[PDB]
């Protein structure tokens, strides 16, 4: 006897019972849920692409572990009772609106933004599940996180590495167990007066990022460290802990005093800068130049 | 009324008749066309993929104006009757047959090779058509032309971008009314002693193209000058009619002696190399580097 389904026309929902673990909504059309009476022991359920239906008043079973919502889905999502036992949630593209004042089940481990979510909202007044451990960015994201209350049980941070995200955090709080940090293409901001997580191990940088590493400490944890196209600043002070570093073609700086132990140095090869050709140009027809 | 047949089968064969101007011989049709009675007023005949068949002993219709071999069609050519109003033909991607002796029709303006022509036939005694206005060569073409009795015509002389041409040229006799000359990849051999044509308009080198341009004078109609990746020579002798040049990031000469008057200068970003961040980089670490 079956214990999943896919429910692609309104025949299937007759076909739902207590037995059905895995369930699928919204492969075809935005199908309506308000009065439907969902499996009581259900562990998984997936919103296709057309689905977008209001869910503050539908009361999921407490056995849902894990929630994927689709393409089409942005409804205002404060005011839901989430299942007790919800590890594992997928937020779609079209989503977009305030959760600053939602109540997260204390089960929840990974939260997870579609690769191009329209998400921008503020964040700084929400309290996070005492569970979370990785928190996944979409694109469009970008809002202020210097005075975000980020739970102890947080590890993995990562924006995606097309993300406009690009705001201070030198007064941002991590937690002491915080090992992946992961800036996207348009985060470049001073980072002189910030304190990284003593259990801090891989650091990735984006395009944009170009900052001075004169007056910055790395914890003796830091082991992988990868930087972006633009980043042309010394490096000298950077911890001996450190194993793998990721430089690009475009760093014109002296590497005389690096750490010792880097078991890999992994160049990127990029499509080379203008200036060297630009500033050897006759003044007057510097205005005449096309980069390709 | 019909005037236009596409032949697949040998049945197709029996709807040639004298109102067909614009004919095509099917991609699987590959059959002896040595008895076939061509439509009088013919204008247009192509032939598709399996085409290879003998046509030294066919005699196509004098209004044949555009005609075009396919992929397959290599077969000898030089005892030919050409229609007396051909003005455009193209060659396929397995023709390669001596043409020296071919008595081409003074009608012809336009001579094509495919892409990927296997074609490397000598034509330094070959008979041009006295209207050959554009010639374009294509990939395995490799063959002198210091003794080509090129034609007063003649105003496009092309090789494809991946050419593998690569000939002396000094002591070629160029038409007074030649306009453009684009080079291939592999073209690389000294241009001092060559008399450029005095209406040129456009010169184009290719990637492999690395030759000083010390003793070398270009046309005061000149406009337009294109070098490729490895082009590193110095430039101090431009005429003042350029207006266009292009050039690549791998130019490491200054260019404070580029002509006055130039409208544009188009500079190409190739890949980086490595050895700039690995010959200041610690001695010990240099053995662990991974290049991409």
């Amino acid at each position: 006897g079956s214990m999943t389904l896919v429910i692609k026309t309104n025949e299937d929902l007759n076909k739902l019972n207590d037995n059905i673990h895995t369930l699928t909504i919204g492969a075809n059309f935005n199908q309506p849920i308000e009065h439907i009476k969902w499996p009581k022991l259900l562990t998984t359920l997936t919103f296709e692409w057309y689905f977008d239906q209001p869910i503050e008043n539908v009361k999921l079973p407490d056995s849902l572990t894990t929630l994927t919502f689709g393409y089409s889905f942005n409804q205002p999502i404060e005011k839901v009772k989430w299942p007790k036992t919800l590890a594992f949630l997928t937020f779609g593209y079209k989503f977009n609106k305030p959760i600053e004042k939602v109540k997260w089940p204390d089960s929840l481990t990974t939260l997870i933004f579609e690769e191009n979510s329209l998400f921008d909202q503020s964040i700084e007044k929400i309290k996070w599940s005492n569970s979370l451990t990785t928190l996944i960015f979409g694109w469009n994201f970008n809002q202020p996180i210097e005075n975000v209350e980020w739970p102890e049980s947080l590890t993995t941070l990562v924006f995606n590495e097309d993300s406009i995200f690009n705001q201070p955090i030198e007064n941002v709080k991590w937690p002491k167990l915080l090992k992946t940090i992961i800036f996207g293409c348009h985060f470049n901001h001073p980072i002189e007066n910030v304190k990284w997580p003593g259990s801090l191990t891989t650091l990735i940088f984006g395009d944009d990022f170009n900052q001075p590493f004169e007056n910055v400490i790395l914890p003796k944890s830091l082991t992988n460290l990868t930087f972006g196209p633009n980043f042309n600043q010394p490096l000298n002070f950077l911890p001996e802990s450190l194993k793998n570093i990721t430089i690009t073609t475009n760093y014109q700086q002296n590497l005389y005093n690096l750490p010792s132990s880097l078991n890999c140095i992994k160049i990127i090869s990029y499509k080379r800068t203008y200036e060297h050709i630009v500033n050897v140009l006759p003044e007057h027809l510097k205005k005449k130049v096309i980069k390709i």
